[PDB]
Formats: C-alpha cells, structure tokens, sequence
C-alpha cells in the first residue's frame, strides 16, 4: 500500500510540506507515501516513473513538469493519479491547483490602494510553468507600472541578479513593491534587501508566494498557498481512487490566502 | 532481477540536510541502476517503525538511515534481511558502516576560531542536550575551547518563539564580553537569528553568530558558518551501501565526513 510522490524539487518547502500532507492524510489508512525526487530534470522524472510503475506501486501524486501523455506513456492506467500545482491541458485525472491568477491580482489590487503603484516581478523563467504565468497574468491585470526579472534557475550568479533588480525598483522613485513569484527568490534576495534599508515599507516593500513561518518574522504580508492543505487535499482524492470509487478528472481550487 | 529500490528513512524532511542527504544518495545509486526512496520520519520514532516494517514486507534492498532508531528496532523489525548504513548519528559501537560528521572536532575549531578573534562568551542555542549524541558532541566541542559559555536548550516539541527568543537575548546581553551565539542545529539559527541582524544585536564586533547550517540563503545575510557537507555525507554512504549490495563485508566503522567552517 504505497503511493508514489514525485516532486520538481524536494528541496523546496513547499513540496516536503505536500507530501507531508499526503503523509498525513495516508495514514488515516494504513496507506504509506513515498517521495521522489524529480531534481528538475525532465530524464530523472522518466527514469522514476518507469520504475515507479513496474515496481506496483498503488497510486501516483504528481506535482512536476511532464505533459499527461508523457505520464500515461509510460504508466498506461496501471494506477490513479492525481496532479498538484501545474494547472496542464487535457489532464485524464484529478488536479489539485492554487488560485494563482487571482490570488496574483489581489495582491497587486491591496499594494496599489496603498500608493505602490510600481511592481517589480521577480520570478523564473516565465514559459516553462503555467502557474507562473498565471501568477505574471495575475500582477498584469491590477498593476499600473510593471517591471520583469526573469532568472533561469538553472544558469544565474547571486550579485548579477542583485545588481538588476536594485535598479528595477529605485530606477524611478515612483513607490514601488518586489513581488517574488516563487519562495526561493523571496529568501534569497529579499534578506539583504530589507537591513540595506531599500525595503523601507515607505516608498519599497515587498511580497510574494511563500510559505515558510520564518521569513514572516524578519513584518511583509505574504502570499500562501499552504502546500499542506493542497497536499492532504490530493491524498483524499487518491484514497477516493484506491477505494474504487470512478474519479471526475477535474480541477480542485484551493484559494491562497494574503496574510 | 530485484527490486532495486534503497529506503532511506530521514529524521524531518523539514530539515535541509536530510533533502540534500538524499540528492546525495540519487546520484550515486543512479550509476548502478538504483533508485532511492524518501520516507520521513517526521520526528516521531513509532512512525519510524511503521515506516521500517512497510520497508521489510514490500521488498526494498537497501536501508540508509538518518533517523531514530537504535540497533534492537531495526533487528526486530527487519532481521538483517536488507544491507543497512547510517548517517549523521555518532552511535558507539554501532553493528553496520556509519557516515558522521567530526562533530567534537567541528565544534571545538569553529570555537577556537572565534575566541582568537575575541568573542570569549559563547551563547549555545540547542535542542536538548540528552536527547541526541551528536548534540552534545558539538556541545563538549565548545566548552573545550571556550571560558564564558551558557546554554539555552529548545524542546522541539513544545517551545514558545518570543520564550525563546527573550532568553537568547538575555543571556547574549549579560556582560560586556564579545559573544558568539552558536546554534547547535540550522533549524535554530533560522529561525532566532534574522531578528537579532536586523534589529542590531548581531553586529559583528561586539556580538556575532554562527552554527551549524548548509542553507544558502542565509550565507547572504555576512556570518561565518559550519556546513556538514550533506550531499557528500548523503552520496558517501551511497557508495557503502553499493559495496554491501555488491556483496562485499563492510566491516562496521565509522567514516568521516570533516565538517568545514566557511567565512
């Protein structure tokens, strides 16, 4: 009784948060979840699904990069599935997602009604995820003046992007707000940002999609998603598949919450 | 023809090091056709034991543990059925290979480091001391380099912040020595610390901090800190685990990862 869990990247908070909602959920059951590390690599990913399904594994929660078709190209309906966080097309099962574009527009909606009309986006590369161009579409649809930094997670120096990005937000003196796309990119550069005093909650402040409880206490108001709940949420739907019960392959909307 | 699949228990995939321990061991195992497995233990040792007998009845041929349980649980539950290797534990007179950290050695150097610059009052941040070996390893380390050193244990399961927190302030600010707060665990210096460097406590000249920690993002906040090298300690007993699937008689000792003081 093992459900396979495949995430883009274990070392991100949010994915050992879902698959310890997962977990949690699981044992209700007698059931047992077991975490994959996709490593962000599109081969690894392959490589693992292979095994997971020739080795029975009963069920698979998935929250990676890989179309649909990739998935049953391999797996072929040996085993339910349920996908988290990649919003896809044509998705034969269940979908666990965020709220992105109007969790993103809400944001950009309160920051502006307080005079931080300019927002810097800083996110990854925007056409390889489609929650992060939701999030992007989301900023577009409330902001008055945007500013985009694109970072190839996978080719980029620290001070490079720095150097960029304190130019996006003092270039013009018009009251601005850095809106992190992504967790890594909030606890990476954000820090410093706030003891030089660019982050002033004056004329710069600062937001994004976090989760983590320690970044909260350097207070910004940030934007989460609670990848637990997304996590336990998927798990219910598994336990309704393992039990045999025919699942409807549609998208389940967990709202983000601006705290 | 087998299953090929390597369990390896972590203590809390919460912590940093045990996700790196693990990207570790991937990438070694994937060079034989391998594939490791993350359970977590998620701090409860009776989770640890459902966790190992799911482990021993579903045919898994390997067990890297980073956890809880002694030698008795794992030859109670599994008999010996699986090779097994261990990290991160100092367990003395353990029956499988071992993967530690110079702990004692770390601690005392990092230590040494710091008195030379003048900080002689070392403010220990820790969860309890009795509870784990390498705790207190990392402990003795810094009262055998240090004069002025007080400690300020944590319990894991149920701590206040600002409880917590007003007292690393008070015991930092008690006397005018240069002091060093020195957190046993990253968990500790993640949480306590960022406050203490925006609010100016921490201004490296009359107050500083350090710990044990492989986090990037707090490298840029700039703190000298003691990594364990996780992915090595991880992809290490990687390579053990091979020699024991391989068939060879991996005698029981201990390997040591040296932990580096990185400025």
């Amino acid at each position: 009784k093992l459900i396979a869990v495949i995430v883009a990247n274990i070392d991100d908070y949010f994915s050992t948060e879902l698959f310890k909602g997962i977990s949690s959920i699981l044992e209700s059951r007698g059931y047992i979840g077991v975490l994959f590390d996709a490593n962000a690599d599109i081969e690894r990913e392959k490589t693992l699904l292979r095994a997971i399904g020739s080795r029975g594994f009963d069920g698979l929660i998935l929250q990676s990069f890989s179309n649909p078709q990739t998935v049953q190209e391999i797996l072929h309906q040996q085993m339910p599935v349920v996908s988290v966080d990649r919003e896809m097309d044509a998705c034969p099962w269940p979908q666990v997602v965020t709220d992105n574009f109007e969790a993103a527009k809400a944001a950009t909606t309160a920051f502006r009604q307080q005079g931080y009309q300019h927002v810097v986006v800083l996110t990854s590369e925007l056409e390889l995820s489609r929650t992060r161009q939701e999030r992007y579409r989301g900023i577009l649809a409330a902001a008055q003046d945007v500013d985009v930094l694109e970072v190839s997670e996978s080719s980029y120096n620290h001070s490079e992007v720095h150097q960029r990005l304190t130019q996006l937000i003092t270039q013009n003196d018009q009251k601005t707000v850095a809106f992190a796309l992504k967790e890594r990119w909030l606890l990476e550069f954000f820090p410093n940002l706030i003891i030089s005093g660019l982050i002033d909650n004056q004329t710069v402040t600062a937001t994004g999609f976090a989760d983590t409880d320690f970044i909260r206490r350097m207070k910004l108001t940030l934007i989460t998603q609670n990848p637990f709940l997304m996590g336990a949420s998927s798990a219910e739907i598994m336990l309704r598949q393992l039990a045999g019960e025919k699942v409807a392959p549609e998208k389940m909307v967990i709202p983000a919450k601006l705290q």
